[PDB]
């Protein structure tokens, strides 16, 4: 399949913004900019990671439903597993959160993840879509906490604070809600746009997400 | 198998113990009952989850063991995996606890899933009884850290806080007593108490243990 | 095999040495003495539930590769996973470290050990090699923080920490090289050092790690 060239793609471009960030953060004295370096190089690498497992064949493995066997990229849901709790505490520790507020947050986008996995390898029944729908209801709740309520946070901060957060969030909401969108739309939900570009759109999204994010809270708070 | 009454009663009320919950920890401005309401939460959710997928299916699949083949039952490993943690880190919290003293409680309660799973899913051998045994040990020093330990902090406190915890620790330590019995006499153990019936038990424990700490400490400290 | 004669060998060891500091921290009432006891008692107890699945038989599982079935010792990648990051953060926790410190180091060994992992089980392709790759860069990458950063800070400290810390960091880079090496050589790699000799050179460089470290930093600082 075409995949292999938006698996290669991506597999550069993650890598190379993990060279970037690895390169960049070599200077940070500072405690806290050194943190946020922490974070933000943490994810892309991972990304990297599973992309090569995506690509050179490890993560890909065939799954019944129906009547015929069926493309699962799985590895997908290791890379979001760890990669989407790590930019979520990353905009929490910038706009100075509770602990209550960073715990929920990332208990809710682990049931994200998890949830959306458990319908992405459903035995074949068409209760894969009960399980979207349950992915849905927790990122409306995480989009909710951030839109809503950090920005509020956000406003007992200087303008750089609030204002790298409202790009970040910006970003981050817009990004979040194309991806169950690709979910549906492709392989895991009903096969209306085939794989090769369904994998476009989220090794899309994915490098933008990622990169995007990194390149521009990492301009300097 | 008439357990399906007894998943989809205990998905029902999880559910509602969860949706109950997240309605009630909506005005908490405070900041540490914001916290004890972020754990107590967390833990039903994901009670509900696993019981769906306990119900539907996905967490259900045929293990060999002597000579036929078993209906093991390990969503309850993943449910247990986390909402466990979390109930300990609850209490911890709530008796002003150690580092050590908490990551240690975590440490050999995550001992205690995971051997337990192993002897879940062990091949076929009556090896499955050594990891209980394992787990019972482990189980034994949880329930020491939690009684006598933490009931001298228990008192460095105010009435509320002793109370609270008095009542926490006591329910605590009678649930998670039961839970290993209901294992050894059926399933996974000998056979003796039919799935039918276990299920129901530990559905009731399950049910009793996170719904009824959560009614309890939620009562405002 | 005789490879047995050294899990056998290797579980009597960790355990004797999980049950040695049980013994010796039922006295540390400081907090920070009793943290560290925390993780050290928390390391070897996980090698001896580990190395018991591996000679009782769950941990090992035969895997195709090139066009016979080879004996995968996957236990010793759940062993590592949690062993290796409580290892870490007890030299970081000594030599004062920072959140972006510690988190890093514990990040890029979360790779170390899934990399590592990833290419252990990988289909039958002798790209594996590339993901042995991965994880030395990764493993350089921890010992550069440790060696160099750490060493730095453990300046700052009392002749004891940077006495503790000297010792701890020569015995944890040397037993950290030595591991790779062992790995090549043997089963995952060629085939050059049978699993006997291989399983054994795991084991000393386990117990040795481990139990020393214990050992060495429990030596009161
Ligand atoms: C091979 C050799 C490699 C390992 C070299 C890399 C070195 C690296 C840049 C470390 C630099 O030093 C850490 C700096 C802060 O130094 P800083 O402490 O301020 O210096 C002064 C005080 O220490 C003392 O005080 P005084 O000066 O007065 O004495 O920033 C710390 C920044 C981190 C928080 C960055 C987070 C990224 C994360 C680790 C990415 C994971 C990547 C890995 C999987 C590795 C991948 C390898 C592959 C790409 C091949
Ligand atoms: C759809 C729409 C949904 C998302 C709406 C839900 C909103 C929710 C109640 C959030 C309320 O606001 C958070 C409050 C504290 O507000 P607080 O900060 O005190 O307000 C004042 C200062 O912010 C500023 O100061 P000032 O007033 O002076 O300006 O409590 C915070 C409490 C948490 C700690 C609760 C923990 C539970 C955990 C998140 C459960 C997981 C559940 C998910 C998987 C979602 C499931 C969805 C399904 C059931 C369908
Ligand atoms: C069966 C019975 C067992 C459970 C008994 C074990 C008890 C154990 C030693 C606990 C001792 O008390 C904890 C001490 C500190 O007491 P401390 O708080 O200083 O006392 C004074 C103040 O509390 C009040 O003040 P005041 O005196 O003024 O009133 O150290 C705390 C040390 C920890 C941090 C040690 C970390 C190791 C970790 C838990 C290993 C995991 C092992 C498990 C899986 C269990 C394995 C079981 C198998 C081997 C069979
Ligand atoms: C770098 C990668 C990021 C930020 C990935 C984020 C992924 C998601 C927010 C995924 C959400 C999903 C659902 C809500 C339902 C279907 C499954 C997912 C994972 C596509
Ligand atoms: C909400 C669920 C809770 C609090 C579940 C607790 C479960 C346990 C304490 C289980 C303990 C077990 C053993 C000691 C050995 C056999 C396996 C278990 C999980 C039943
Ligand atoms: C108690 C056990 C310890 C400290 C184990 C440490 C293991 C490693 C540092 C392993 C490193 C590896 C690589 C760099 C590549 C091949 C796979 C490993 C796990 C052998």
């Amino acid at each position: 399949r075409p995949e292999w060239i938006w698996l290669a793609l991506g597999t550069a471009l993650m890598g190379l913004g993990t060279l970037y960030f690895l390169v960049k953060g070599m200077g940070v004295s500072d405690p806290d900019a050194k943190k946020f370096y922490a974070i933000t190089t943490l994810v892309p690498a991972i990304a990297f990671t599973m992309y090569l497992s995506m690509l050179l064949g490890y993560g890909l493995t065939m799954v019944p439903f129906g009547g015929e066997q069926n493309p699962i990229y799985w590895a997908r849901y290791a890379d979001w597993l760890f990669t989407t709790p790590l930019l979520l505490l990353d905009l929490a520790l910038l706009v100075d959160a509770d602990q209550g507020t960073i715990l929920a947050l990332v208990g809710a986008d682990g049931i994200m993840i998890g949830t959306g996995l458990v319908g992405a390898l459903t035995k074949v029944y068409s209760y894969r879509f009960v399980w979207w729908a349950i992915s849905t209801a927790a990122m409306l709740y995480i989009l909710y906490v951030l839109f809503f309520g950090f920005t509020s946070k956000a406003e007992s901060m200087r303008p750089e604070v609030a204002s790298t957060f409202k790009v970040l969030r910006n970003v981050t909401v817009v990004l979040w809600s194309a991806y169950p969108v690709v979910w549906l739309i492709g392989s895991e939900g009903a096969g209306i746009v085939p794989l090769n570009i369904e994998t476009l759109l989220f090794m899309v999204l994915d490098v933008s997400a990622k990169v995007g994010f990194g390149l521009i809270l990492l301009r300097s708070r």
